[PDB]
């Protein structure tokens, strides 16, 4: 019976709650806020 219940439900992987470790990961910007609006008028095409 253990494996029964371990070769039908294990391989599956569903239905089961699933837990793995991974890494923070964290972004940032620039104070910078290209959109089109009135005013301002931007051609949009910048390089970094």
């Amino acid at each position: 019976n253990q494996h029964l219940i371990c070769d039908n439900l294990l391989p599956g992987r569903d239905l089961l709650l699933q837990t793995r470790l991974v890494n923070h990961v964290s972004s940032m910007r620039p104070n910078i806020f290209l959109g089109v609006s009135e005013g301002s008028a931007q051609y949009k095409k910048w390089y970094y």
